[PDB]
């Protein structure tokens, strides 16, 4: 009640203007010039930044507020998604590693890192469920499994506020993006997402009430339709579920320029009634297209919104703006005026131990032909691709602050772990594309593909004239960081055609061909399963990356990273995923569900990826046949390390409930341990099971747990598993 | 009530034992062997039959009812889906002629001959929205709109039952499938569907609302779960919605074993459970399992289902039999005892001028370059590819009791066509796959893919050798019918490879190159859009294909058909459809990066909704509304001057889309609501006139309130959904 006492006091000091002020958040640009924005300030009409992210920059924005007349300070967000200024994996890759204290530990460095340059917020996690690989923010989000999703949406939260917002070494969590934003028709970015309450409750929205749950203090809204109603216009989403169902007393943060967007939506004739929809829906704060300072007024003046909309919203940036400690000292996170000046981007204030321990752990191996990895530090290797070298792509989208030139690339990392016992060829081999339109693309706002303007066939010859130089060839070959960003739909999921022509190329040439793949996406890789004598997936590894691919390459780490998300054989299959229903005819014949024109099932599942040492389980016992309601289950296994190597592996608990009011999935991930063991060592592993694990939303969204057969699965993925059932009374 | 008089008084003549025998529908195969079948018919424990298809063998199956207590006729069905012996093309072609009075002759015609042979019932039609071209099952539909599959719902139910479901030559429609089937996740048969209430209302559902308006005697129900709950156990589904709600008075019919895969759903741990659901849920008859004649008495016995579950099902097989005349007279589609016998499959017996009359109406010009069509019958044409001399392709899938061997290949078509006066090389090219694991796939159960046993390369040579010899190449190729099956989904939208490389050899020969495609589903044409000289869509255009096709290539016909679902670039754009929504970010085809698009291909359809080329050139007028406003209760006339303004006789279809640019919900961009199809001659003129009224404006909003909300309304004509011009008015 000091907090509620506080803000109370406050309010009642505020006129309209100052209050509708407070829900204005904009960033410096053509829309806002840096010193109209800064006179905005000044006069009490900006409640908060976005896109600004050093000190003395900050600083220069939260003086402006003194000129104020209530001087309110601002606080200060940016798209901190996977590392600030030391950046660890893409999320797809960190989820990679199913172990929270590592997603945990990317986190925690983001908000120390952010938070140390005057940043209080990062528009982060994004946690939005993703079951098609065309989708170009899949790299974003945690994969294809809701329980795995909705923990390290948790886990993200937690790490990045910490124990106290008031902190200077935490940051608000701002969960994105409320809501069903990966479900989007023909993985085309913005587009229409369509269905079932069933399934929204079930599979889709458990990640943000997550967010909710560890106290996430923001939440962004989403630009996509959730079955015909923009998520910006959705009373529904943003009132009756999110604050009056949920019971979150955070603030709602529109998405960029998404008040204005439900014209184009069709939901609005113009930008007057476009504001009215989005205040009335429960958006509090407005990015960039500045409707709600033009017509909040106006609204108000003709009674068309309640005073009521105006204040719930300006109590929610407050609130924010309280708990972050910023009404105690809006300084807290800028040092002191007095302080020495220094260089941002100063080696010493990087943390490289960390994301190079982190970007091993998601490292996943899918291919390993008669133990070719782990490579010795000897002879000649050629280092081939377009990727090797690319310390642009290999940090990732939504890079935040991190900085090219401090990137180690795959050819780097190699160079370091050899010194001089090895000899490293280099030959780019191919571009990213050989199709100028997709170059013209990914080189369009800005440069991000360095192109050699030679012909394919010359830089084939040079490639090639390379590997017969050498004992073993490692391509780098891939995706382009530019190809898995916001609006990067792909009808294609394969390695680019440029890249395939050079890979067939060097398959031919019969020397060991080892694939380290670069994506932000599950790929097709039919060929190369085929074909490569190893591949090993990297995702984008970050600003470590390189220096964590050669520890797994050259054996220093034991490939433990495991795919969050189902590799479709073709982009024909989409979607695929393991928590897929039965249906009347389950494919195993020619009458089930089913392609007739390719090989049926994922290339790799859900859970799927290779060790350099062997595991195995101890046959699957459960403590009982029956449970009590309201009693808790106990399903007991042995792993072991049956190979030379120590390493670890991940354990995995699926449920069925093979006889259900609604079709439930074939199976369900409800639990997991990652294990690092030595040769010959043994771990019993416990899992706890109660009534919570067994819950569905039904027809009409009763949160039940129907008596009768349970089925429980444990094993090293979604494939290879073993059941054992008991019954609920 | 004479009816429901003389049904009540025979079911309190009934004992539980006979009104279960009415729910059983079987067929004679390994399940059922013939005589055992004729066994239980005689002790009243077979309610309808399927599958039985002659005179002699439906005859000889009612004879046995005689023996049964209450003498309950048997009803007789088949999938008569686009004809019975005389096979008209696909449904999906047949919607490409936007002619309801072409789409009911083919129905009139399919009831007739199933009729004449002894058949009281069609599976037919199938009705169900395709928004994805993987599905095996879109060639038994009428494309991706709401408002034409709708209308040829209701037009093909219409002609099938005629104006007396007694009558001789009538048949009843049993519509299919209820619902939601074609929205199968991935495009993969039987596989989950889920979908929000405003579209399920909006978009998929008036298909089938449309059938039971036109007064369908049946419904059978889908294989597929609706938001988690099999269609076959969906209480919601075919209580709550068909009978409550939509006023269905009819019989409901369960999928082939549908009520026994309620365990595979997950709903049911065995056959007793799956039993329950299914007749509880509203599913009177049960196809095949007999789940319901093992089960529904013990049921009974324990309480777990009332006597009300029986007695509707029950009343509902009886309700069906009477309305088709057979407590009348069981014998009226079996003619007389005396009757001579005769040969099923007499050429005398088929309708081949009703099968090419209205196989002309659907083929789709989609492109021409520099008026190379028409041919002339003249000189040395080339006519290459695997789809040239097949018969049993040309008739499609579901193809009832169609023969092969009197089928019109493409060949054999333009054989015809030019008697003398040209001269027809011809040279197969390449087999319909390259891929031995696909020939056997399609090569299964029968051999429905005959794979020449020389090599690729072999076949190449001996096809560029005759393009080689030609004046002009004509290539047949696309799809085998067992491609665009139940159960045949693709993973991928483009001619087989094989034929591709067929293709890019003939195109390098510098020859004209005319493609005949034959398919089931929309392809992937990007290759063939570049690089063909004229392409010709054909679907599959059944027992007179060939004939048609040749009339269409030597300008006898002047083609009229157009496009009703949207032809995706490639199978990672799917789905692609004309009325999406617009989204909050829409690309412009002055293209920005930060738009709802793909990056790595053409954005778009390669031909979208209402698209097809003709051999002359038309010209509208502006489009002019009757006023800018229009009045609740009033009527609004669009009205638009359609010319021949070229030198050849010929059709198009002039189509209205429909905007409601502000609404509660994001509506679609545009929406089809209304056409014309018009002949006319060369300068000939045709002032079109629209009616617009308040119906045509309405939609399912948030919450399923069906209402016209009062603002701004776009009207949009042209002769595709691509290319129109766009007038507003207001409701008030
Ligand atoms: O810049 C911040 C925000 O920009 C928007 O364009 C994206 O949709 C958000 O996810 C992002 O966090
Ligand atoms: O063969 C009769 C019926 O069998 C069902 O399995 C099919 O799905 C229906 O379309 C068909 O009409
Ligand atoms: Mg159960
Ligand atoms: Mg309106």
């Amino acid at each position: 009640t000091d907090k509620e006492r506080f803000i109370a006091s406050l309010m009642a000091r505020m006129s309209n203007a100052e209050k509708i002020g407070q829900l204005r958040l904009v960033s410096v640009g053509a829309d806002h010039p840096k010193e109209a924005l800064m006179a905005d300030i000044r006069a009490g009409k900006v409640g908060a930044i976005f896109n600004t992210v050093t000190r003395p920059d900050i600083r220069a924005m939260q003086d402006q507020v003194r000129h104020s007349r209530l001087k309110i300070p601002l606080f200060h967000a940016y798209d901190v998604a996977h590392g600030h200024r030391t950046i660890f994996p893409i999320s797809l890759g960190l989820a990679a590693s199913w172990d929270p204290e590592v997603v945990a530990r990317s986190a925690r460095i983001s908000a120390l890192e952010a938070s140390a340059d005057g940043l209080d917020m990062s528009f982060s996690p994004m946690v939005d469920i993703t079951r098609d690989a065309r989708w170009g923010r899949v790299s974003e989000g945690f994969g294809e499994d809701t329980y795995l999703t909705s923990l390290l949406s948790g886990v993200m939260v937690r790490a990045y506020q910490g124990s106290n917002l008031a902190a200077p070494d935490s940051i608000m969590a701002a969960v994105k993006h409320f809501a069903l934003y990966g479900a989007a028709e023909g993985g085309r970015d913005y587009n229409t997402v369509d269905m079932s309450l069933p399934r929204m409750f079930q599979d889709y929205l458990p990640p943000y009430k997550a967010a909710v749950d560890a106290g996430a203090g923001a939440v962004m809204v989403s630009l996509n339709t959730i079955n015909g109603v923009p998520a910006t216009a959705n009373r529904w989403l943003l009132t009756d579920l999110l604050r009056q169902q949920w019971g979150f007393k955070g603030l709602t943060i529109s998405n960029h320029g998404a008040v204005k967007e439900l014209i184009k939506h069709g939901l609005a004739g113009n930008e007057r009634d476009a504001t009215r929809l989005a205040i009335q829906a429960g958006v509090d704060m407005n990015m960039n297209d500045d409707l709600y300072s033009t017509w909040l007024p106006k609204l108000l003046a003709a009674g068309e919104i309640d005073q009521a909309d105006i204040d719930r919203a300006c109590r929610d940036v407050l609130a924010a703006k309280y708990d972050l400690g910023l009404f105690a000292d809006p300084y807290r996170r800028l040092g002191k005026p007095d302080d020495p000046p220094f260089d941002t981007n100063a080696e010493s204030r990087l943390h490289r131990q960390a994301a190079r321990e982190v970007a091993r752990e998601g490292l996943v191996l899918l291919k390993n032909r008669d133990g070719l990895l782990p490579l010795k530090k000897q002879g000649r290797i050629a280092v081939i691709g377009p990727l090797a070298k690319s310390q642009r792509d290999v940090i990732g989208s939504w890079s935040a602050a991190g900085v090219p030139r401090q990137a180690v690339t795959v050819y780097q990392g190699l160079a370091n772990a050899v010194g001089e016992r090895a000899t490293l060829l280099y030959a780019k081999g191919a571009n990213v594309s050989g199709d100028q339109a997709i170059l013209d693309y990914l080189n369009s706002y800005n440069p991000e593909v360095e192109v050699d303007p030679r012909s394919a066939e010359a830089m084939l010859e040079e490639a090639l004239r390379t590997a017969r130089d050498a004992d073993l060839v490692v391509a780098v070959v891939g995706e382009s960081q530019g190809m898995a960003h916001e609006a990067s739909s792909r009808t294609d999921l394969r390695i680019p055609a440029s890249q395939r022509r050079l890979l067939k190329a060097l398959k031919a040439t019969g020397k060991p061909l080892v694939l380290v793949l670069m994506n932000g996406r599950p790929l097709s890789l039919g060929w190369e399963q085929e074909n490569a004598d190893a591949i090993l997936e990297t995702w984008f590894s970050g600003t470590e990356g390189g220096n964590a691919i050669a520890d797994v390459l050259f054996g220093e780490h034991n490939p433990s990273g495991k795919l969050t998300m189902s590799f479709p054989r073709s982009v024909g299959q989409v979607p695929v995923y393991y928590n897929h229903l039965n249906t009347g005819r389950p494919m195993d014949g020619k009458y089930t569900s089913r392609y007739f024109d390719e090989a049926n099932g994922p290339l790799y599942p859900f859970g799927y990826g290779l060790s350099y040492t062997e595991f195995s389980l101890s046959p699957l016992r459960l403590s009982s046949e029956r449970l009590a309601r309201g009693a808790t289950l106990e399903a007991r296994v042995t792993l072991s390390n049956s190979g030379k190597r120590a390493g670890a592996t991940v354990v995995q608990l699926y449920l069925q409930d093979p006889v259900a009011s609604l079709s439930r999935p074939v199976k369900e991930l409800r639990g997991f341990r990652k294990v690092m063991l030595e040769p010959g060592e043994s771990r019993e592993i416990v899992f706890r099971l109660g009534e919570a694990d067994l819950k569905f939303y039904d027809s009409q969204l009763r949160h039940t747990a129907e008596p009768g057969e349970f089925k429980v699965f444990v094993g090293l993925d979604s494939a290879q598993t073993e059941s054992r059932s008991f019954t609920l009374l």
